[PDB]
């Protein structure tokens, strides 16, 4: 009665994708929280398989390149991160999903490389306010984190531009493998790639036309249309709106509520294809005291979700009465 | 053109049902308001009855008894809640509504009781995201608080242990006349006593996909079809979500909005049967300044519109116009 | 691609439509914030027209006049209004939409007596938790903002107290032109005149029965069936939920989402025919110094809704490639 019973943990402390220090105190935020305990109660066996590494160089070894700010250390975090996930998805070939806790967004980069490595027919379902598909010379910031799509879609590659320490990041994503859900705040040039390359996308408009549980259905249609794939589930937190998770680094307003941000991730662990999920840009040194304590709070009901927890509950594995323990119930008080 | 013109007033500052200090204060929080006075301009006369003094036992004299915390004091509560409901309601045997301001939710057994004297054949609607049914082995904490219906309910009997001072608290609820909704927080054992003996429950993934309209009518149609019967409405504050009812003892995210509240209230309203409303698990001592006001003010629209408040607004008692006072209006100016 | 090109802001720092101060910094509230940035940006050009000042006399000058405070300030501000913006909407006579920042709501009788004179056959759409139609004996406070529409109503004229410096000030509205959205504390009296006349109106009720979508299309049906008519889109910042605008002077909880009123202001925006929006009630001497940045945000996304901005996002004016730069993308790159 659960469709997965065993579940990875897995933290990438990303914080060299944007500018804003904390997203690497991400991972601990969940750690700290009663995620794991929640889990078990649910039946589920998760293992903490530990934090992956970042690479962190200084400024004189990774300067700007193309507007581009840590671009080497992206690449070679990209590649760590690849390799772990790799390795972690081979030894799990019911399935065992992972789960990774960011970290800024530009670890799905790494993240999606190496699950694609294990399981290259997958798809991508990506719920995020922002594309995070700016190629590097349309990028306005040069920050990483919004642009880990562009070095994954195949059909984005003339836009790309070539680094030699780019070549082990080979492009593994084909437009029509991504959809998106949650979109309300998309750079000009985003909007072109997309539509021209035809990728799949629901923004907060269709979400207000259409209603979440249509949105959902349609997405999965869109890049997994008879649950045949592997599905990657990348949730950045920012996605849903500011008043339930305010400790985010780029938050914009009329985002999914959080109850549109259980429901996605709900119908995806239903489909018994969840592969990987990863949340992304949690930072608990943004906001204040309760705006943390609310962002982790979403966080973990958000990540339940995805390992199968149900609003509607749980049967318990082993039910007990009264009658074992030599206690007198009432009904048995008034027989006699 | 008032589906009720008079209404009971009643405050049960129960504060043994769980460990945190300030339930008691519920009532006081909705005196201080403005809601007496909202009330009065709609054209409602409410009588305010006073509080029912509950029994607090020291611990001497109520130890624990089967994991239960203050368990006489609970029982010797019920009693005294239900001699006084019951005497309210035969006084007003339009009908006159009772509501009830507590205190923590641990007031319903004795509340429930006292009802179903004076009305027996009624329903329970209990709006809440707990299932408040634990029955007093499984119940993790002893709170009783978190088993008010287990009491009640017929078909659970055999999972009470007897106690000689529960006696004349009688199980006069049958599985099928208590319909659940919002809840997002069930026990194990919770989940499988409700789908056991068939009580009609809508969880938060049943308002999600269904829409707090059909809920409302499917509740309705389930524990009272025709409309013939009382309705005893049990509205846990803490169904409401975080964001707008902020100052309860055990919050979870993900809730109603207060306009799907409203709109269980307005519905509930509208039936003509409405007999009693109560609200629980107040507690102004949790949270700010602001995250009281909060909770207190969506606490007063809830309450209004359990007493029939319209948001599509009221005719006036007496129409007003210029020529009674004497004065001249713009129209009669233009004439001459 | 863009329906409207250019537009006009207008600041207009009303404050004597109620006791409150801080209205009066809503402008300015505006101006400092990267709306204008915001708007440039979608290849709209704003120009900054200044602000109206308002007419604010002393006591001496204007005493209570039936019940009314401030009333001589009204109607002498109302008169320099009205003849600001019919400068504008003539200078003006793609169409190009006039934006206002209040400033208390007491503007709207001036504002749409100008806009009038320039565009006679005009609809109205009130976005606001209130009716804005008290007429001068029924007002309980006296407060201007509380009474906009019913100087401009034709078939109220009979029920409001002539007054001389009030002659200029012609009803230039039928009860057939005005649609409501957003209602939910409504006078009786107002509910009698709004009921009594016709007037269109959806409550926060029908939002909930009907969703977003269809009250807005059948408010656009009943005040302008075919997009013939110039909309006047009244947007009182209140009717907006006070989770999202608390910095406000009569803030009502249960309101529209800002994703609702987001969807009022896409589909006006959309018909091609707003010739005004005004922004009414902001007050950012209100609430702590996040209210108020949350109430500037929520204000600055509606407005910029009003302007044709799209959550579906924009196509770039001039889509840049690699090749031009003489950079080496990766699939020029690979190709060798
Ligand atoms: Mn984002
Ligand atoms: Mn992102
Ligand atoms: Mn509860
Ligand atoms: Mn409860
Ligand atoms: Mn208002
Ligand atoms: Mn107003």
């Amino acid at each position: 009665k659960l469709l997965y019973t065993s579940a990875n943990f897995l933290g990438i402390p990303t914080n060299r994708g944007q500018p804003k220090i904390g997203t690497y105190q991400g991972p601990e935020l969940i750690r700290k929280s009663n995620f794991f305990q929640l889990v078990a109660e649910d039946g589920i066996q998760l293992t903490d398989c530990g934090d992956i590494i970042p690479v962190e160089l200084n400024e004189a070894e990774d300067p700007q390149r193309f507007g581009m700010k840590w671009s080497r250390s992206f690449s070679l975090t990209t590649l760590r991160i690849a390799e772990r996930v790799e390795e972690l998805m081979k030894q799990s070939n019911k399935s065992t999903p992972l789960v990774i806790v960011g970290g800024d967004h530009s670890m799905a980069t790494g993240t999606i490389l190496g699950h694609a490595e294990a399981k290259p027919d997958l798809c991508v379902l990506w719920i995020d306010a922002h594309g995070d598909i700016n190629t590097p010379l349309n990028s306005a910031s040069g920050n990483m984190h919004g642009m880990p799509l562009s070095f994954l879609v195949k059909e984005l590659q003339d836009q790309i531009p070539w680094l030699d320490d780019f070549e082990g990041i080979k492009p593994c994503l084909n437009a029509s493998n991504i959809a998106y859900i949650g979109l309300r705040d998309l750079d000009a040039h985003e909007t072109h790639d997309i539509r021209k390359h035809g990728i799949a996308y629901f923004t907060m408009l269709d979400v207000d036309r259409m209603g979440i549980e249509a949105v959902i259905k349609e997405a999965l249609l869109a890049v997994n249309p008879r649950l045949e794939k592997a599905i990657h589930l990348s949730f950045d937190i920012d996605a849903l709106d500011p008043l339930v998770a305010p400790s985010t680094g780029t938050a914009v307003p009329g985002g999914l509520t959080l109850r549109e941000g259980l429901r996605i991730c709900e119908e995806v662990s239903a489909t018994g294809k969840l592969s990987v999920v990863e949340l992304a840009e949690l930072n608990p040194l943004l906001g204040s005291q309760e705006d943390v304590l609310k962002t982790q709070s979403s966080a973990v009901h958000i990540l339940r979700a995805c390992l199968g927890h149900c609003r509607s509950g749980h049967l318990p594995f082993k039910v007990r009465n009264l009658t074992d323990q030599g206690i007198m119930s009432r009904a048995a008080h008034m027989q006699t």
